[PDB]
Formats: C-alpha cells, sequence, structure tokens
C-alpha cells in the first residue's frame, strides 16, 4: 500500500495574540513542516467548520441547472465574458463529476479603481438569487472574511519562520485589494461513476485531479472527512490524512519563488474516491501590484538569483 506522509497538527493559536515567544515556537513548527512534506494541519484556528460545510452542502444540493448556467464562468457561456475567476464551473454528467462555485474580495464592487480599470484577475463576483438561497452570500462573505483572517495570522507565522517579522507578508495581505480566492467545490458519489471522470497516473492510482504546484501564496483548505490527497516525497507518493477538523496548510509556488524553494510548493494530487465530499480551499493571493523581493535563506548573505516578479503578472500566468 502507500505511506502516510508526516503532516503534524500545529496549534496555531499563538499567532492571534501577543506572546511571542510562543509565536516563535509556531514558527519553528510551520517551518520543519515547510521543509519537510510541505503539508501540516492548522488546528485550534477559531473557525466554524461544521457550519461552513452545513452551509455549503445546502448550496451545492440545492442549486438547478438553470441557476449554474446564470452563474456560469466564460469556459461553459459564452455570454459571460468577464467572468473567468468567479462563478460556477459546471459538472458534465457522463465526463466531468467536479463541479464548483468560485468567489473573490467582496470589496471588488463596480466602483473598486481596479474594477473601473478592467485590470486583469480582477471581477466583481456573481451571486444566486437571494430567495432561493437565503443567508448565502452572506453566510459565504462573511466566511471570506473569517478565513482571511485566520490567513494573516497563518502569514505571520511564516514570516517569522523565515527569519523576517511577522509583518512581512501580511503586509501586502488587505482586505482593499486581496487577490485571494474561495472555491467551494462538490465531488459527488455516481453510481455508475464516468470512467471519463477518472484519470490514471503513471504508477496506477486512479484520479480525480492530476499533479500539480498551487498557484498561490499559501493555500488554506477544508475538506471533508474523505482520505483523498497525496504528496510527492523523495519516497513516492504518500498519503495525506484527513481531518475535518483542522485546515490543511501549504505553500504556493510564489512562496517557492520569494524563497529561492527553501520552502518547496509540494508537488500533490486527488485519488479518485466513489464518495459525496467537499473540497473548500482559499487561495492567498496578495494584491496585484504587491512585489516581495525575492530571497534565500541557506545563504550567509540571503541573495537569491532570481527575479522580482508582481503578484499581478504571477497570479494572470498561473491561472491559465
Ligand atoms: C486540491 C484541492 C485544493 C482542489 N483543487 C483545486 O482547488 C485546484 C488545484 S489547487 N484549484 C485550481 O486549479 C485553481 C482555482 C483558482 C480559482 N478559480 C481562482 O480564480 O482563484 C481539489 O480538491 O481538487
Ligand atoms: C476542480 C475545480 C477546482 C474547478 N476547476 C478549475 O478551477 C480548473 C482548474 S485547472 N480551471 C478551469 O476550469 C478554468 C472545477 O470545478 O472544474
Ligand atoms: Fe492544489
Amino acid at each position: 500500500s502507500v505511506s502516510k506522509a508526516n503532516v503534524p497538527k500545529i496549534d496555531v493559536s499563538p499567532l492571534f495574540g501577543d506572546d511571542q515567544a510562543a509565536k516563535m515556537r509556531v514558527a519553528q513548527q510551520i517551518d520543519a513542516a515547510s521543509r519537510d512534506t510541505g503539508f501540516f494541519y492548522a488546528v485550534n484556528h477559531g473557525i466554524n467548520v461544521q457550519r461552513l460545510s452545513q452551509k455549503t452542502k445546502e448550496f451545492h444540493m440545492s442549486i438547478t441547472p438553470e441557476e449554474k448556467w446564470d452563474l456560469a464562468i466564460r469556459a461553459y457561456n459564452k455570454e459571460h465574458q468577464d467572468q473567468v475567476r468567479a462563478g460556477y464551473y459546471l459538472s458534465i454528467p457522463g465526463k466531468k463529476a467536479v463541479e464548483s462555485f468560485c468567489y473573490l474580495n467582496p470589496n471588488f464592487t463596480p466602483d473598486h479603481p481596479r474594477i473601473q480599470a478592467k485590470t486583469p484577475t480582477h471581477e466583481v463576483n456573481v451571486w444566486p438569487d437571494e430567495t432561493k438561497h437565503p443567508g448565502f452570500q452572506d453566510f459565504a462573505e462573511q466566511y471570506y472574511w473569517d478565513v482571511f483572517g485566520l490567513s494573516s495570522a497563518l502569514l505571520k507565522g511564516y514570516a517569522l519562520a523565515l527569519g523576517k517579522e511577522e509583518n512581512f507578508f501580511a503586509r501586502h495581505f488587505k482586505p482593499d485589494d486581496t487577490l485571494a480566492s474561495v472555491v467551494l467545490i462538490r465531488y459527488p458519489y455516481l453510481d455508475p461513476y464516468p470512467e471519463a471522470a477518472i484519470k490514471t497516473a503513471a504508477d496506477g492510482t486512479k484520479l480525480s485531479f492530476e499533479w500539480h504546484e498551487d498557484v498561490s501564496l499559501i493555500t488554506v483548505l477544508y475538506q471533508s472527512n474523505v482520505q483523498n490527497l497525496q504528496v510527492e516525497t523523495a519516497a513516492g507518493y504518500q498519503d495525506i490524512e484527513a481531518d475535518d477538523t483542522g485546515y490543511l496548510i501549504n505553500c504556493g509556488s510564489y512562496m517557492a519563488h520569494l524563497t529561492n524553494n527553501y520552502y518547496k510548493a509540494p508537488i500533490h494530487r486527488v485519488k479518485w474516491v466513489n464518495a459525496e465530499r467537499q473540497s473548500l480551499p482559499f487561495f492567498v493571493n496578495l494584491g496585484y501590484d504587491s512585489v516581495i523581493d525575492p530571497f534565500d535563506p541557506r545563504e550567509p548573505n540571503g541573495k537569491s538569483d532570481r527575479e522580482p516578479l508582481s503578484y499581478g503578472d504571477y497570479l494572470q500566468n498561473g491561472l491559465v
């Protein structure tokens, strides 16, 4: 069978407070996990994940085909040319099992200067009808800000881990401008299950999502309690155990760039499981113009031979 990945449970609650030595001890655990498999579970995070799962289920199970077309991104609906990121990503019965809903910063309103300028990667969110989904928009926008707050705390820990002051990343992660997204992904139970929605890895593992690195600074993930993720290590792909009380955290390729691959973006994949489940990532993205000068925490002088890359350039290139 497959070996279990080392994915430690880190109590992140000190990152919300003012005990600086305790925060350093959290930062050390973040450093160790980031140098090993690249994954950890954040525990004691303060977010009501059971209610997130309930509200998400109520949405996924009640939205109708009509509503999905009305909310669809341009890949599924040619009438919606402004929807590249935000909206509904449809299933294709018989072919594509997964479906999802993506939303961006609630502050990206019609009057927001980056919306007025039509800057790439910025869009105004689309929402289902309030009478059909009562409370959903409000819940979802509040969730954005709850996970934003957890992510800001995690970014203080990553900064400390790397020998930086605790606002080194967080100062670029701001409510008025962050490019961060929430995706509410439904993986369905299907009988029979479409073979076209099952991919096969070179090692024979049946997959729902092939190997990749994340397009993010960090990724902050809730999943149901159905084991599915695997991480590539030197010892091969290893199983990430599920924990539906925690958030699974990893670095994305912008972190790898800034740190000269000291904190790698781990390669991971999703196993095929015929189970009704949820995958609810928050992609921690900075602002469009944010630039962090690359560095290397393994070199006496910290210098890297990588060129500065704005987050907007990174994101537009990555989302293709
Ligand atoms: C591994 C999970 C995080 C999940 N997959 C995913 O979320 C995958 C790979 S990280 N996500 C993406 O490709 C990027 C979505 C970006 C989003 N539309 C945005 O505009 O910001 C899954 O369960 O398949
Ligand atoms: Fe991923």
